[PDB]
């Protein structure tokens, strides 16, 4: 349906709808998609390559301007650029944590999700789509990533009084 298998739906604390779906993040037409990247904001990751192909060269200039001013996106932190030719309006870039330390990696992933949602909310983003951050090149076990991200999303809306965000999509991905 519209590029995706729709697996489940849940209502969150402030009336958000959380969908778990399976498909290609870059085919989501919403306000923002979330790009798991590193401190240089490259598109070298698995998702990142697909985002860069769908967005086109325009996205490069915005990333370059940001990196020219800031030099680094710190781990777990987020930054936003236009999505250019992507179906989605914005890209929320997050410096994805590595699964170097199972004992602290889930805390870092939780914080990454919360930082992405926080930043999206300041931009009045209404719909946002997350891939399984960390579980590709950064080696999170898939089930630990899913559980941690889904719990982080629910907890974010438990922790605030108001939000512009109305739907969150968690996008699972099978293979190329
Ligand atoms: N088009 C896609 N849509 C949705 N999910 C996808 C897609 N393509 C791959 N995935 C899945 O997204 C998840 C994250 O994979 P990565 O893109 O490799 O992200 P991550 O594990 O967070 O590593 C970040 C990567 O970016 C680099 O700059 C950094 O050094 C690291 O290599 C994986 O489960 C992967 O199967």
């Amino acid at each position: 349906f519209q590029g995706f298998t729709i697996l489940s739906k849940k209502t969150l604390h402030l009336g958000q709808t959380l969908y778990v779906v399976n498909g290609d993040l870059t085919e989501v037409r919403c306000d923002a998609v979330v790009h798991p990247t590193n401190g240089t904001m490259s598109f070298a990751g698995q998702v990142g390559g697909a985002i860069r192909a769908a967005a086109g060269a325009g996205v490069d200039a915005e990333v370059n301007s940001y990196m020219s001013e800031h030099s680094q996106l710190q781990v777990t932190k987020a930054a936003i650029t236009s999505g250019h030719n992507l179906p989605s309006k914005w890209i929320v870039h997050v410096h994805s944590p590595n699964y170097s330390n199972a004992a602290t990696a889930t805390d870092a992933l939780t914080q990454t999700i919360r930082n992405a949602l926080t930043l999206a909310d300041t931009k009045s983003i209404k719909t946002i789509a997350f891939p399984s951050i960390g579980s590709g090149n950064n080696h999170f076990p898939k089930h630990i990533a899913a559980q941690t991200i889904l719990q982080a999303i629910s907890a974010y809306f438990m922790s605030i009084m108001s939000s512009s965000i109305k739907e969150v999509y968690f996008v699972l991905f099978d293979q190329e």
